């Protein structure tokens, strides 16, 4: 099973200039716990905009240019990212917007959280038709001292 979990903010914007407009410690918390101890795909943009291997994670990285860093595993395609993981019950894809688009048509689960912000951006999660995924979860956060806005949580299973 493959499973894409993404931050959007209002407008699908993921991201500005390879990093991301907001500081929601609650969401990271919440990026931590559904994928540690699983192996997260990333993409080279998002590889470098995180900028040191994810802790607990193996982590494996497309690009079509050679490796650069022997913490990780590189992949040259989507069909050996996925063979890079081994037999394990989920893998994590955790973008960016071009990896996004590609594993999507593949993803049985979809791990979004909702952010009422309003940011200028370059990057967007993929246009996913809403009929064919079932909301299975939902928990909704106000903002707080630690969290600038408010925030939802979302798991939607293909149906
Ligand atoms: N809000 C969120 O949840 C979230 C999550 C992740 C990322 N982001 C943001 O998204 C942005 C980065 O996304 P992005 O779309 O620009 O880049 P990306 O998807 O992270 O990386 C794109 C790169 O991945 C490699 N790649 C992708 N598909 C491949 C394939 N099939 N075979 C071989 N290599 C492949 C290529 O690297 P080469 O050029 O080396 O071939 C390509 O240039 C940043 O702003 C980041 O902060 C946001
Ligand atoms: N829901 C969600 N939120 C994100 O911010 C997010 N970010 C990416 C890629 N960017 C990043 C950037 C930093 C870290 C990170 O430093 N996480 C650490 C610390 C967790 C914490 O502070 O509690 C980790 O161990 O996961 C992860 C992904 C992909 N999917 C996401 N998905
Ligand atoms: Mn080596
Ligand atoms: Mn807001």
């Amino acid at each position: 099973m493959i499973s894409l979990i993404a931050a959007l903010a209002v407008d699908r914007v993921i991201g500005m200039e390879n990093a991301m407009p907001w500081n929601l410690p609650a969401d990271l918390a919440w990026f931590k716990r559904n994928t540690l101890d699983k192996p997260v795909i990333m993409g080279r943009h998002t590889w470098e905009s995180i900028g040191r291997p994810l802790p607990g994670r193996k982590n494996i990285i497309l690009s079509s240019q050679p490796g650069t860093d022997d913490r990780v595993t590189w992949v040259k395609s989507v069909d050996e990212a996925i063979a890079a993981c081994g037999d394990v019950p989920e893998i994590m894809v955790i973008g960016g917007g071009r990896v996004y688009e590609q594993f999507l048509p593949k993803a049985q689960k979809l791990y979004l959280t909702h952010i009422d912000a309003e940011v200028e951006g370059d990057t967007h999660f993929p246009d996913y038709e809403p009929d064919d995924w079932e909301s299975v979860f939902s928990e909704f956060h106000d903002a707080d001292a630690q969290n600038s806005h408010s925030y939802c949580f979302e798991i939607l299973e293909r149906r």
